[PDB]
C-alpha cells in the first residue's frame, strides 16, 4: 500500500521531474495531498491550467477561508490574500500599475548601473562569486527600493524578511508575523516621511492626502508597500537566479546572446517559459461545482495550477524542454499567470532579467558554474525554488 501522491515533487529548480509529463499525459487533473495534509486537485496541462486561471469562480481570496483545505499556512493576514482586489476597490490599481512599469525616466539606466557595479565588485573580489546573494538578489532589492521611492540602505533588512515570508509551511510561522508587523510599521513611517516623494510610496503618500482617497485605510497603503516589495523582490531575484543557471547550462545559447544581445528579450521569454521558480501550483478554491477535464471539482475544494505543467506541455510548446527563440507563441506561457491575477509587475520582471543578463554577459562572457551542478543546495518548503548559493567563475 502507498499513500496518495504528495506535492510538491522536488525543490530542485534545474530539472523538471519526469512525473510532470506522466501526470499531464495520463491524468492532467488528479488528486494530491499537500504539506498540510489537505487533499487538492493538481492541474498540469496547458488547456486545463488556463481554464482554471480564467474562471473567477476558482477564487484566490477564498483560499483564506477558515476551514478550507490549505496548500500551506498563511504568512500574511487573511485580508491580504485579497490584496489586488483591495487595491482595485480602493481605486488605486491604475496608480500602482503606473508606478511599477520599467518605463520611468532613468529606471532602466539605474538597473544597468546597479548590475554593472555589482558585477565590477565581484570581478574585483575574484572568483568564485555567488550570483544569487551578491548579484541577482541585491539587483532585485535595489530595483524595488528605487521603484518604491525608499532609501537603498533600507533594502537589505526588508529583504531579510523574505526567507520566512515566502515559506511554504504546513503550520503558521511566528517569525512571519514579527517581520510583517515590523515591515508594515516601516512602510507606515514612510508614508509619514516628507522626504519620500518619488516612486510608488511617494505616489501613495500623495494619494493618501487627496480628498478622493480619504477613506482608504492607512493599513492598505502600508500593505501595498510591503507586498509589492516582497512579491517583486522574491519573484525577480529568484527568477533571475534560476534563469542564470538555465543559461550557464546552455553555452551555445549563452554565446549567441553574448554575440547578439538584441536576442536577449526573446531569450528571456524562453527562460521565463521554462522557469521552475514557482515551487507550488497556484492555489484557488472552487466556489461552485465546476467540470475540469474528467473531474467535477466540488465547491470548497482546493485546486493547484502547476505552471510547469502548462509551460512544458508539448501540445502547446513543441519540444518544450528546448529554448527556441523563434516560437510563434512566445509570450503565451503562464510564467506570469493568467486571468484576473495576471502579474502586475510582468514588464518590470522582464526588464530586470533582460538587463541583469545583458550586463552579466558583457562583464563575464566566460561565466560558468564553479561547482558541479548537483552541488547546488535547493531551498525547501519555500514558495520559490532557488539555490542557496550560486557559485560561478568566469
Ligand atoms: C520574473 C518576475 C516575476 C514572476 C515570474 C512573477 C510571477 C507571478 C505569478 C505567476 C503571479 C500569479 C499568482 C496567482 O495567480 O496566484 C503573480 C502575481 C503577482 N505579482 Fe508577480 N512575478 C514577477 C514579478 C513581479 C514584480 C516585479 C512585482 C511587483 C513589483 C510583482 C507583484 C505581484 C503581485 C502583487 C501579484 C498578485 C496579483 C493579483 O493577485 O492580481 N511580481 N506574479
Ligand atoms: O496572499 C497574498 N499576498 C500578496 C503577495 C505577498 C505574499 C507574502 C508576502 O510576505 C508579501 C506579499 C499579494 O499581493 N496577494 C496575495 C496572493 C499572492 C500570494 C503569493 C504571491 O506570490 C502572489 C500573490
Amino acid at each position: 500500500a502507498t499513500v496518495l501522491l504528495e506535492v510538491p515533487f522536488s525543490a530542485r529548480g534545474d530539472r523538471i521531474p519526469d512525473a510532470v509529463a506522466e501526470l499531464r499525459t495520463r491524468e492532467p487533473i488528479r488528486k494530491v495531498r499537500t504539506i498540510t495534509g489537505a487533499e487538492a486537485w493538481l492541474v498540469s496541462s496547458y488547456a486545463l491550467c488556463t481554464q482554471v486561471l480564467e474562471d473567477r469562480r476558482f477564487s484566490m481570496k477564498e483560499t483564506a477561508a477558515a476551514g478550507a483545505p490549505r496548500l500551506n499556512a498563511l504568512t500574511v493576514p487573511p485580508e491580504v490574500v485579497n490584496n489586488m482586489g483591495n487595491i482595485a476597490d480602493a481605486g488605486l490599481r491604475k496608480a500602482v500599475m503606473k508606478a511599477i512599469t520599467p518605463k520611468a525616466p532613468g529606471l532602466e539606466q539605474f538597473l544597468r548601473d546597479t548590475a554593472n557595479s555589482l558585477l565590477d565588485n565581484l570581478i574585483t573580489e575574484g572568483a568564485p562569486a555567488d550570483l544569487r546573494n551578491d548579484f541577482a538578489d541585491p539587483l532585485a532589492t535595489a530595483l524595488h527600493c528605487k521603484v518604491l521611492g525608499i532609501p537603498q540602505e533600507d533594502g537589505p533588512k526588508l529583504f531579510r524578511s523574505l526567507s520566512i515570508a515566502f515559506m511554504s509551511s504546513a503550520d503558521p510561522i511566528p517569525a512571519a508575523k514579527i517581520n510583517w508587523d515590523r515591515d508594515i510599521e516601516y512602510m507606515a513611517g514612510i508614508l509619514e516621511n516628507p522626504n519620500i516623494t518619488t516612486g510608488l510610496m511617494g505616489e501613495l503618500s500623495r494619494l493618501r492626502k487627496d480628498p478622493a482617497y480619504s477613506h482608504v485605510s492607512d493599513e492598505l497603503f502600508a500593505t501595498i508597500g510591503v507586498t509589492f516589495f516582497g512579491a517583486g523582490v522574491i519573484s525577480t531575484g529568484s527568477f533571475l537566479t534560476t534563469a542564470l543557471i538555465s543559461l550557464i547550462q546552455r553555452p551555445q545559447l549563452r554565446n549567441l546572446l553574448h554575440e547578439k544581445p538584441e536576442l536577449i528579450p526573446a531569450g528571456v521569454e524562453e527562460l521565463l517559459r521554462i522557469n521552475l521558480s514557482f515551487a507550488d501550483g497556484l492555489p484557488r478554491l472552487a466556489t461552485a461545482d465546476i467540470q475540469v477535464g474528467d473531474v467535477l471539482v466540488r465547491k470548497g475544494e482546493l485546486v493547484l495550477v502547476l505552471l510547469e505543467g502548462a509551460n512544458f506541455d508539448p501540445e502547446h510548446f513543441p519540444n518544450p524542454g528546448s529554448i527556441e527563440l523563434d516560437r510563434p507563441n512566445p509570450t503565451s506561457h503562464l510564467a506570469f499567470g493568467r486571468g484576473q491575477h495576471f502579474c502586475p509587475g510582468s514588464a518590470l520582471g522582464r526588464r530586470h532579467a533582460q538587463i541583469g543578463i545583458e550586463a552579466l554577459l558583457k562583464k563575464m562572457p566566460g561565466v560558468d558554474l564553479a561547482v558541479p551542478i548537483d552541488q547546488l543546495v535547493w531551498r525547501t518548503r519555500f514558495q520559490r525554488r532557488i539555490p542557496e548559493r550560486l557559485p560561478v567563475l568566469w
